């Protein structure tokens, strides 16, 4: 009906964070 | 009544990430 | 009024996965 | 109107939760 | 209509929290 649906779905994007850790982590372990 | 219902449950499917991020964790540790 | 008030809630529920990544990483760790 | 405003808030509160990981993640690595 | 609808937007807020972690790991790994 309106935006106020796709709010909750934007939060999901809140997934990439995620992933953003890892990359940090990852930087330093590599293996 | 329609999806508005399920779309907070999708959000709920965010808790694969953790699993993902300690995925990469243990890749190095093993142990 | 209905089940939508719980499935908040029930995300909420996430809090755990945030103790398992640490469970790992004190696993290795330990101390 | 009702609680179902503060459910959302709540679930924000999950926010301490990340702070509980790094407690662990420095108390093994103190620096 | 109502604040309600920036509560779900506040907690997306949660995404800083995600840096925090990789902060602290960061300040020790460095690299």
């Amino acid at each position: 009906e309106t935006g106020t649906l796709i709010v909750n779905s934007v939060l999901l994007f809140l997934a990439f964070v995620v992933f953003l850790l890892v990359t940090l982590a990852i930087l330093t372990a590599l293996r």
